[PDB]
């Protein structure tokens, strides 16, 4: 039926194909002169739709934990992408804030990432994703 | 790239999120499951010996390959499981620079035990997935790319 061997084969290709393509889109970012990983991009998708978002709610956002997700924002601002604030009501807590450079890499990246998904996924029909996206839901 | 039946790309942008989020919650749910278990062996110590249990005395090339991976993480884990005594390498009797993997006695008497640990998680962790769905998941994820 749905044996062991089916399931570890599953699990193995969910995670490795997880892998590649944030390893194939990371790879098309620096091939085209961006130097930043896919969890930089993920993180800007998050701040293009809403500046100045706390680092909390962003650490929530992230599909990630804090300590990851900090240590990514504080390369992303080592880059120049992003800046962080002492918060207009409190200390200790900061927003986190696009840069020029930040926004104006919007059009640029978001324009290298769609053709990676189309070609990514051009093998896939419309239909099959949301069936794709609620086996995963129900995964775990 | 293009034709005349596109994707929308927010769609594809929030499966590949759901596809990387998943991936990541399985690693988590999985991180501990010998450890808390009675077995001092991770994740990739255990995807390296299914590998060897299913072909002992491997070339490190065809298990680099195997691996997909890195071949200095793959080379890197590897090394502790010869400090934990999983395995060794003996030298390949064609050239003087291939080598090839061979598992300890630990090595081959922890397929079962951690294989019976393995089983009883990918159980739980597709148990609201139905017979059908699995391997049409499967085909998915082999097209994708
Ligand atoms: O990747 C693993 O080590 C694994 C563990 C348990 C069940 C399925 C699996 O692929
Ligand atoms: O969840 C992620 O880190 C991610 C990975 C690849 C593409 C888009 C993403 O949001």
């Amino acid at each position: 039926m749905k044996d062991f061997e089916k399931l570890y084969e599953a699990t193995t290709k969910l995670v490795s194909t997880s892998l590649k393509v944030k390893d194939d889109l990371k790879k098309m970012f620096k091939q085209n002169g961006y130097d930043i990983t896919t969890d930089h991009y993920a993180l800007l998708r998050f701040l293009w739709e809403q500046d100045g978002i706390s680092q909390i709610d962003l650490c929530e956002k992230s599909c990630k934990d804090k300590s990851n997700t900090t240590r990514i924002l504080d390369v992303m601002k080592n880059k120049g992408l992003i800046v962080r604030k002492v918060d207009v009501k409190d200390r200790r807590k900061f927003q986190i804030f696009l840069t020029d450079l930040g926004r104006e890499l919007e059009e640029p990246l978001n324009e290298i990432a769609s053709i990676y998904a189309t070609e990514t996924f051009k093998s896939i029909s419309d239909e099959e994703l949301p069936l794709f996206t609620d086996i995963l839901d129900r995964i775990g």
